[PDB]
DNA sequence: CGATCGATGC
DNA sequence: GCATCGATCG
């Protein structure tokens, strides 16, 4: 099931885009440069990173030691042949485990592209190892291992150029990346590779070069860090114009001046500018341009607060095997398994989701929901008491106990993992989708259960009421669609955002006091009361975005 | 406990 | 194309 492409992170960088990050790398290179430099790759594959630094490096008459580390031996046996039939002699490559889970002084240079492992694929016990090591948190991948494994082995003042997972970035996991690398290095640049699909594998990968800072210094300053933003544009405005002087993509990310660029079918958004304060390295690390940091820093100022303060925002229930749990043909069962009818209650899924109003017209799947309010205790209900639920439970046995967490907690073996209260699905609630191009918030206030594929919003004052219809119209607007692509810059292929907690509880919420919030609320009370409006919606729509304009004080 | 994360995956 | 869904961590 997992290849072990999969579990090794076997993906080799292509030949254009491994010269790419070797010229940026030897032109930051601020050493000596007249003796022999030491490059190392921590996890070389078949040497294209040391062949393409070579190759520049040859160019500039520099003379380089290369050094490569696999633990593979297949990827140490190719690299020795091409580095060898390379014509270059002074190079030394080591079958070992990098992460030392013999002997090496420090290096120059480092050029790497390590593997990217998930947390899931190393298994809980080897991350735990990862973390004690290498001072890591969270959801820990490999590649964040090696960006502190290969760290130090750098000298100081050397250079780094390393590919990795952009998601270091955005992610509440990369927290103890990005407070490693503002640590440990004076960052040059970021380069966002986004949606451009350089590998084959779906990734969105980002590059990082820094110079390791000294243990001895003076105020830096003088270097201010940049980035670089690259994402595929398939809108395009009106009044936009199209730069199309490029033949390939690999060429675009030699650009320096922002704008909208073509290659062959594509149209891309190149966006260059400065990184601001990455020390804070809690929050994402925000890449926007002067213009765009500048509206998301007045929107927080005149911000009456954020939608974290007004409500808990909450993911879906988690059942750990949804092929078992939520079905539609629970009438097409035979009648010995059909589940009580007081067992199975309508779930709301992803593929139903639009603004305003819930595309519940055409639904019919239910949830065999296996808890229950008892003596005020959230209790999982006895399989006695239901005896044909208990019989279709009895059929998925070996797959339901099978899942070891739900065992090791001490909990029924035919549990949801995640049911949350039953006694909180019967408020009104806001609905949407986590994986969604357009935001898809709508009201509900039938009581159903919500999937895991969406999120849920529930006041934390009991009026259940007003507050959920302004937080509605905040977070289905083109305005916070636009705070979004600023602050949180998380995204899947295909131009999917992604509507986590970690996100939307900090959409800013304009005061639901004044009469501009008055306002938007009768609006949004009236989308989601008349389902006799159609078309027409778009018009009030548009007055909702002049009235959240208003309400922050800001014309966009 | 309850939200995260995806060299996505089928 | 286009929207995972289940191990995982705190
Ligand atoms: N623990 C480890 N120690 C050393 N190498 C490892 C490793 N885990 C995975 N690797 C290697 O890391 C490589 C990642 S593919 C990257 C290859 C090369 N850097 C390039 O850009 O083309 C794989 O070949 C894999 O064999």
């Amino acid at each position: 099931t997992v290849s072990r492409q999969k579990a090794t992170g076997a993906h080799f960088t292509p030949d254009k885009l491994a010269e790419v990050i070797a010229k940026r790398i030897l032109d930051y290179f601020k050493g000596e440069k007249n003796r022999v430099i030491r490059v190392l790759d921590p996890a070389c594959g078949d040497g294209e990173l040391l062949l393409a630094i070579n190759k520049v490096a040859q160019s500039m008459n520099i003379q380089l030691e290369l050094i490569g580390v696999d633990f593979d031996i297949d990827a140490i046996n190719i690299a020795n042949e091409r580095l060898s039939r390379s014509g270059h002699k002074n190079f030394r490559l080591i079958n070992k485990d990098f992460l030392e889970m013999e002997e090496l002084e420090p290096v120059d240079i480092i050029i790497a592209n390590p593997p990217y492992v998930r947390t899931q694929i190393l298994g809980a016990e080897k991350a735990q190892k990862l973390r004690e090591k290498f001072n890591l948190k969270g959801r820990v991948d490999l590649y964040q291992a090696f960006l502190v494994a290969m760290t130090q082995q750098l000298k100081s003042n050397g250079i780094i150029g390393v590919i990795t997972s952009n998601r270091y970035l955005t992610t509440k996991g990369g927290e103890s990346t990005r407070k490693f690398l503002v640590s440990n290095f004076n960052i040059l640049e970021i380069m966002d590779l986004g949606d451009s699909k350089f590998f084959e594998a779906a990734v969105l990968p980002a590059i990082f070069f820094g110079e390791k800072k000294n243990k001895e210094y003076q105020k830096e300053n003088s270097n201010v860090p940049k980035f670089f933003k690259i994402y595929e544009q398939s809108d395009i405005e009106a009044s936009s114009s199209v730069n199309s002087e490029f033949n390939s993509l690999i060429e675009l990310l030699e650009v320096n001046k922002s704008g909208l660029y073509s290659v062959e079918d594509k149209t891309y958004s190149i966006s260059l500018g400065k990184i601001i304060s990455p020390e804070n390295y809690k929050e994402p690390w925000i890449l926007a341009t002067e213009d765009e940091y500048e509206w998301f820093m007045k929107v927080n100022q005149n911000a009456y607060g954020f939608i974290e303060d007004f409500a808990h925002v909450k993911v879906g229930i988690k059942t750990t095997a949804d092929s078992v749990f939520i079905r539609s043909d629970w009438g097409e069962l035979p009648e010995e398994q059909i589940p009580e009818d007081k067992l199975l209650r309508p779930i709301i899924s992803a593929d139903q989701a639009n603004k305003w109003s819930v595309s519940l017209v055409g639904n019919n799947k239910k949830v065999l929901y296996t808890h229950e309010i008892r003596d005020g205790q959230i209790k999982a209900i006895n399989l006695e008491e239901f005896p044909r639920a208990k019989n279709y439970l009895e059929s998925h046995k070996e797959r339901l106990a099978s899942r070891k967490y739900v065992l090791k907690a001490n909990r029924n073996w035919y549990e949801i993992w995640v049911p949350h209260d039953p006694s909180l699905w019967d408020k009104p609630k806001i609905i949407f989708p986590d994986t969604s191009p357009e935001p898809k918030f709508f009201y509900e206030d039938k009581g159903s259960v919500v999937d895991g594929n969406c999120y849920w919003i529930i006041p934390k004052k009991e009026n259940s009421n007003d507050i959920l219809f302004l937080i509605m119209g905040i977070c289905n607007s083109k305005f916070m669609s636009k705070y979004h692509d600023i602050a949180f810059q998380n995204k899947l292929y295909a131009g999917r955002r992604r509507y986590l907690t970690q996100y939307v509880n900090k959409y800013p919420i304009p005061d639901p006091e004044s009469i501009y919030s008055k306002e938007i609320i009768s609006l949004v009370r009236e989308l989601v009361n008349n389902k006799k409006e159609t078309q027409d919606i778009n018009e009030i729509e548009n007055r909702i975005e002049k009235l959240i304009l208003r309400a922050f004080d800001i014309e966009s």
